[PDB]
């Protein structure tokens, strides 16, 4: 337990490019040295602003994110603790999910798109057993090892257009409210990286959502798979399916991807 999570020191680590940057903090492409060993590891590196106050709650959260143990969830491997937090992991190549089916809509065709559904619901049901819940699941959260490898990140930390209606309203997070969030993610692969309802202001998205509009359908999906969407947007979060059926679901799809979603020179 204790020993999954690596106490670094500034001489095991050094950043050596900026990844990116934003309100959160900055990522950076770097080296893992760890002492006593004769390897530099590449890895990345995210510098937490400032913290006011406290300490230890960053911490503590810190010793559960390196426990987890899945192929589809990323692990936090070490965290250097000074007037900043440092938090160090194995560098995801390719970059967020969402970028990656931007700049290759041309060249993905169904079973990555369905390997991928896949993949994702593994790592969610993994973070369910564990009893953790996700609340920011989008395909921007889906980190690309390779492009048939991809594990969900930053569980455990307002995104108004993936979360389900009891989220918004009374903020209740549930696994079922999870499932919603995979419905918005998988609609964000099936049209290759578009914004969920585009030009709608987030203020809005409760009263459509209270009408009964949902996302449309993607050109490519048929409606199997579409219909699995829709039932991740039930406002009746115990009708939603769960991971373990999505799971079986989309295995199942994956056997004959064809079938399940039209894609041009697939
Ligand atoms: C889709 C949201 C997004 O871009 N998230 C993001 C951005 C920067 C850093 C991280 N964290 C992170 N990143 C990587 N790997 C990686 C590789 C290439 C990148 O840039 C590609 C475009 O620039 C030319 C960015 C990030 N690995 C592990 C991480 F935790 C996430
Ligand atoms: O560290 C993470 N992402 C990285 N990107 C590049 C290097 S580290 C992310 C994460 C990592 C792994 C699983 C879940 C969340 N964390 C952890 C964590 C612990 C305490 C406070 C904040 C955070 C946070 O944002
Ligand atoms: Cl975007």
């Amino acid at each position: 337990n204790q020993a999954l999570l690596r106490i670094l020191k500034e001489t095991e680590f050094k950043k050596i490019k900026v990844l990116g940057s934003g309100a959160f903090g900055t990522v950076y492409k770097g080296l893992w040295i760890p002492e006593g060993e004769k390897v530099k590891i590449p890895v990345a590196i995210k510098e937490l602003r400032e913290a006011t106050s406290a300490n230890k709650e960053i911490l503590d959260e810190a010793y559960v994110m390196a426990s987890v143990d899945n192929p589809h969830v990323c692990r936090l491997l070490g965290i250097c603790l000074t007037s900043t937090v440092q938090l160090i992991m194995q560098l995801m190549p390719f970059g967020c999910l969402l970028d990656y089916v931007r700049e290759h809509k041309d060249n993905i065709g169904s079973q990555y798109l369905l390997n991928w559904c896949v993949q994702i619901a593994k790592g969610m049901n993994y973070l369910e057993d564990r009893r953790l819940v996700h609340r920011d699941l989008a395909a921007r959260n889906v980190l690309v090892k390779t492009p048939q490898h991809v594990k969900i990140t930053d569980f455990g930390l307002v995104p108004i257009k993936w979360m389900a209606l009891e989220s918004i309203l009374h903020r209740i997070y549930t696994h079922q409210s999870d499932v919603w969030s995979y419905g918005v993610t998988v609609w964000e692969l099936m049209t290759f990286g578009s914004k969920p309802y585009d030009g709608i202001p987030a203020s809005e998205i409760s009263s459509i959502l209270e009408k009964g509009e949902r996302l449309p359908q993607p050109p490519i999906c048929t409606i199997d798979v579409y219909m699995i969407m829709r039932k991740c947007w039930m406002i009746d979060a115990d009708s939603r399916p769960k991971f373990r059926e999505l799971i079986i679901e989309f295995s199942k799809m994956a056997r004959d991807p064809q079938r399940y979603l039209v894609i041009q020179g697939d």
